[PDB]
């Protein structure tokens, strides 16, 4: 019933690609043959950067490190509805859902693992999805919009030009690549209170990626490694680091007071060194997205929202995100902004902020 | 009680000037003798474009034939209230509304009729309207701001310059006409469905008025006449081909996907076919709305605006209705913008719709 | 419980300095030492210009009259509230509330009275507030917003160069005294019906104050009495003829349709001569707030905003007050407007007027 409206479930057809726990992987599927647009999304939730922290995942959270549980279907939300009450310019698109099964923040390039422990293949699960993709219609494309959150966007930043290269490479070089970051966008500052790296909530945001890429085998771009030190590519994964050596276009959403940032920084009236620490934080944030021309970023306490039901209710200086995004599709081609960033220095000082 | 505030009917004291059943034609009046703008509203509701179908709008809506039922007074609603509330910058206006009881788009200048057939004098209500104002302060005018809805908008557009032309011609010339259009700007597009013209609501707009005009011996504006063929008036009931011509200044508001050209473009998740249509149908209308500087045009599937009570609710890109009639007032004497057109693509993707 | 939240009464040291019964004068505090911006409010609440009418104030309100009845602390409200989502942008302020308990408007100097009748020292008791607010973190503040409503918003233009240059003349030029007024931007205008001066909310304006400040022995700016004959220092209560000669920036908050202006005024469908009159109020105002280039000002009938809770819900063409006066502070370090006056010409023809 609401299943002939659904993204529809295909595994992936080459097994060597797996979820952490070696059963397939794949991706929520469907079509729009009016429409030359592509939405992938690449769906987030933390990461798992050592043996006894994923074995602590897989027993509390194996939906997100396998397939087994994959429903056959799944209604599209946000920015992936055909609804469009919801969806105002992107309603007609193709819809593509890439569930997160790798907790690896879709860096994993390791092509093997041993037997009896994780595999991590994040950045291979998207280079196979993508290729099959190419055999249903992603070839006729005019824009392809990758996009994510959470780790999901961090994973965009991370992957963007990798599928850039990958279709130009393959001979489809009408096709433009884009990004979309959404609550993937961290500091990599110094915590609240300083606390030891043991779970994936209290390991610091630095400590995680350096344990983590080392685990997972991670890579990141190229143009951004060569930047930094060899043994320093945890760099990498932090947006306004890796931003400017970005080729493709990428828009940024982004919470100036994010959930997970202030999680891994450790934080939960109010004392004064904490309020400090949350105001100096939203202008840190602040000052980073000063040279990303394109982005959204209002003063709420949050995490994530593009396929969130509700992301429409959220306003910056009178400006819905489906309207800054929209701007930004004309951009690509003045009353029509798309550098939106909150100036008031408190999660809930905006009143549009969603509960 | 209310009917103290209300606006009041007068019968014409020409007899000769009739309503489709022979019965006099009118006027609602009040008049404020501390204003000296004037607002005269045409009343709309679908045409009756050969005699059968007149034979049966009179069994159904005689109500739009004939004054027979009109009541003595009315209460002013949207932009005829005087409450401020609801009428923010025109509440103090003299108010006038004309009722429709002539089924002819306000074109009709048939003088006579036979008997037992009706009669079909618009464009000579207007004029005798006008005439007997004249005797009530009208005279001492500066604005005579010409306005109405559905057929009384393009009655706006077929009238607004005779209006102008009827002033000059008698000695008047302080006064400014001005039009506004609301509802009454439609496409001469192909139907989604191509059926048959018999109903007032199946024909094709295009073959309606080509009937409509030679049966209501219907009269189009001279300039507009002018260009195109002998036998092409009805080209003339279309906004975008009557606009250039016009000398007086007309606001035009329309919503993208209004009710009545859906329904005569035979429109009622949704077929592909039709998705297509009802897009491609907003684009084209957008598309004539770029050269009217003027314009209020939402994306919503509605009817009407400038009578109904809730006109204020209705926002595009930040600005109401009534603050884009203001401006605009401003721009005829930088902050204040009168071009309001919504981009995004289907109905209710703006969320201020009414429903 | 919230008392650990709240500003805490001081009474004044120097007990010469008293209120109208001769009871001590005081100040409420909340300091802050994270901030060295500090925020002064003048509490306001008419006044009385002769004995009888004072007499009649003290049965009747001698909480404005008196510290007897002062609480030990008070919550901040508005623009005083700690809380970011009341206080979007000054919520970590050093908060300061100074009782209105002199009746003079704040412009009383009388060093002594007589015993059995009223002293009149509003103008001291700010000048002994911040003689001690210095010995408590003043000294090192940056900004000094003097704030007041309606006879405190008065009172802020007839203080802040006053206080502004106590401050220099002690050797503290670090510190930038502003203004902010509220609801105490007045118009010297006729009455709609004139009537007899009696009551206080009888008096004209003009009137009341001419006869209150040689009651009160009440002083005007220096720069501002020399613009005007001697005997005449009464125009230097009205902010139109004040404000020019002010050094310190002001910011001018002001509803275009103010109780307070309609009760001297002496106003109570509507009369068509009291039409006239209202809106020639809303329009004589909106005059003269076009030379204040930091103002506020919406077509509401209200009184008082800046520390009442629901502050932020107004908007003035798409822009909150605290967002207004934000763009302000950022001035006297485009997007970013602090000149917001409504158009709209009638009590609640802006729709976000607060009940
Ligand atoms: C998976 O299989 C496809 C088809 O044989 C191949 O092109 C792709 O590169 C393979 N990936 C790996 C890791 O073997
Ligand atoms: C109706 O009567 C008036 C007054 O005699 C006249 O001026 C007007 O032109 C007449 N119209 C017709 C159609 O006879
Ligand atoms: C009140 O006392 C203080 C401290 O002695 C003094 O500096 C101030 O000027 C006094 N004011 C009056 C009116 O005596």
């Amino acid at each position: 019933q609401q299943l002939n409206e659904d993204l529809r479930l295909h595994l992936l057809l080459n097994t060597s690609v797996t979820c952490n726990d070696g059963s397939p992987a794949g991706y929520y599927l469907k079509e729009s043959r009016g429409s030359r647009r592509w939405l992938l999304f690449l769906e987030g939730g933390w990461y798992c950067f050592n043996r006894e922290n994923c074995d602590s995942r897989y027993d509390t959270m194996s939906s997100l490190m396998s397939s087994r549980d994959w429903p056959r279907t799944r209604t599209g939300t946000g920015i992936l509805s055909s609804q469009p009450e919801e969806n105002p310019y992107w309603w007609n698109a193709n819809m593509v859902f890439i569930p997160y099964c790798s907790s690896d923040v879709w860096s994993g390039a390791s092509s093997k693992s041993e037997k009896n422990e994780y595999a991590f293949m994040g950045a291979l699960i998207i280079q196979e999805v993508v290729r099959e993709l190419l055999g249903r219609g992603l070839s006729g494309a005019k824009v392809l919009l990758l996009a994510g959150s959470s780790a999901g966007g961090t994973g965009v930043l991370l992957n963007v030009d990798r599928v850039a290269e990958q279709l130009e490479k393959l001979g489809y070089p009408a096709i433009q690549v884009r990004g979309l970051a959404d609550s993937g966008w961290f500091l990599d500052n110094k915590q609240y209170r300083h606390t030891d790296c043991v779970d994936t909530i209290t390991c610091a945001p630095t400590e995680a990626i350096r344990r983590g890429i080392r685990y997972w085998n991670g890579v990141v771009p190229e143009r951004c490694r060569r930047q930094f030190q060899e043994g320093e590519e945890w760099n990498c994964f932090f947006g306004y680091k890796v931003y400017p050596t970005l080729r493709s276009p990428v828009f940024v959403v982004q919470w100036l007071f994010d959930e997970a940032q202030l999680t891994v920084d450790n934080v939960h009236p109010v004392q004064e060194g904490l309020r400090l620490y949350i105001q100096n934080l939203g202008r840190e944030l602040r000052h980073t997205l000063k040279d990303v021309p394109a982005s959204f970023a209002p003063a709420c306490l949050s995490h994530e929202i593009i396929i969130r039901s509700h992301w429409t209710d959220v306003q910056v200086k009178g400006t819905s995100l489906p309207r800054a995004l929209h701007c930004w599709d004309r951009s690509l081609h003045k009353g029509c902004p798309v550098h939106l960033v909150d100036s008031c220095p408190w999660p809930h000082c905006n009143p549009s902020c969603p509960t």
